[PDB]
């Protein structure tokens, strides 16, 4: 379905090809620039070529990191991802769940598009089992068990045979981080 | 006029070399270090060498990307840039205001959307949040998410609506512009309303 | 002496210290710093120190909470010390002892690190090494990210928000780290911007 261009070296940003009659969804506001023909609207927000070119719509996640394309026929049609991941999808792509931590699931034919902030890390599993900041899953794919816990520091563990996505930056604790850096300046009142 | 270099791979800063009684520009909070006998003085910052040799000072944005060191004499001896995104410039640049303009209750609720205007026949530096795209319009329309605009060069028309909250900027005409992937509006943005 | 960490860095601009301990082998980081550890690494709070409880080669990483480089020092290549800013500190051999050098408020921490073993330093943007030869250097204050002994330094208010540029004056003989992007002007750019 979709041609696609996965711009810049370790900060990405994904140019969508959408020939006349296709459509690309992403979530509202990851859109960096549309060509002449290319059409919007929401609902989740759709972009279609409603003209006759072939035509580009560019997306990047808001904070610094790599996009990763993933055929879904190359995973079994399914695909594990971290809400905060995901960036766009081939239209007639299913998604939905499986404001805390929320794990998605997308499953179809064609391309789906996540990104992960800042160090991308892929690794292979076979029985053995990883252990993992649970805001650093990106994605992962079936025959990976799963489980989130606790500490009392949120850890999920990993384990059987498969592929998992993990990020070093998720965006949960650049956030955070950013805050508690500005403590004084708040402080600043009382 | 100036001699630099462009130091890192996708995180960038400019390491301007400055010959004696030479200048440059910059907003002060740009600065990351100064060799001995540079000295600043407030009117933008002046950085000049007051030393005898060869001396340094280097810049970089306060958001993650990447420099362009753009010719202004390659581009007509004028150069538009949303104010977050000019680093630095060598003296006798103009520096001017092209376009203010607040917008809604977001990020650019805040300071505005600020467009300058760099004239002159010099060395400009202008920052990329993220990753730079960079385009030729040749009689085209582009509409960008707002804050991703870097800079654009003479014939490319412009304006910014408020979409179906969605800012969008309409560009049309000729030149070349200059687009960035994460503008710190919306790295800043995302991130004020996360932690709220 | 400190334990002999084995590690590799991964990523571009962006990097993670994946270090690799054998059997009994510690390494040391602030907790919330750590994005994956192999099946036999176990940890406890203090700091928190990250051991292989089993088997092998197992494997921890590590990242900082903002964009940028990591850089190993062999404490050995300086002397036995390094001064080091609290926030670029990733994390260190087992065997490494960490103290504090400096603080100033102006309204800033430099911790010394000291032993035999690997510590890991974060750059945000760009590392930057430069080496001093009886000269001074003026540094933006967060832009420091690590310095030896043979440096002089003060933190002052650089005077000539609307107010407050730290400025670090540098002088002597030794090696200096300097990050781009330093997570405080990151924080308090976004801060001013919106907040």
């Amino acid at each position: 379905e979709l041609d696609y261009r996965i711009l810049g070296e370790s900060m990405q940003t994904v140019e969508i090809e959408l020939d006349p009659g296709e459509t690309v969804i992403a979530e509202a506001g990851a859109m960096n620039y549309m060509t002449g023909d290319i059409r919007f609207t929401a609902r989740m927000t759709h972009f279609t070529n409603e003209g006759q070119g072939k035509q580009h719509v560019a997306f990047a996640a808001p904070y610094p990191g790599s996009v990763v394309a993933v055929d879904l026929d190359d995973v079994g049609g399914r695909l594990f991802c971290q809400k905060d991941s995901f960036l766009c999808a081939a239209y007639g792509t299913r998604v939905g769940i499986a404001e805390g931590f929320i794990l998605q699931k997308l499953e179809g034919d064609g391309l789906v598009f996540v990104h992960a902030g800042g160090t991308l890390i892929r690794r292979q599993l076979n029985g053995e089992t990883l252990r993992v900041d649970t805001g650093c899953l990106v994605a992962f794919t079936d025959g990976i068990d799963y489980d989130v816990q606790l500490a009392g520091l949120l850890l999920t563990t990993l384990k059987g045979s498969g592929t998992v996505w993990l990020q070093s930056l998720p965006f949960s604790r650049l956030a955070g981080r950013i805050y508690d850096a500005t403590f004084r300046a708040r402080e600043e009142v009382r």
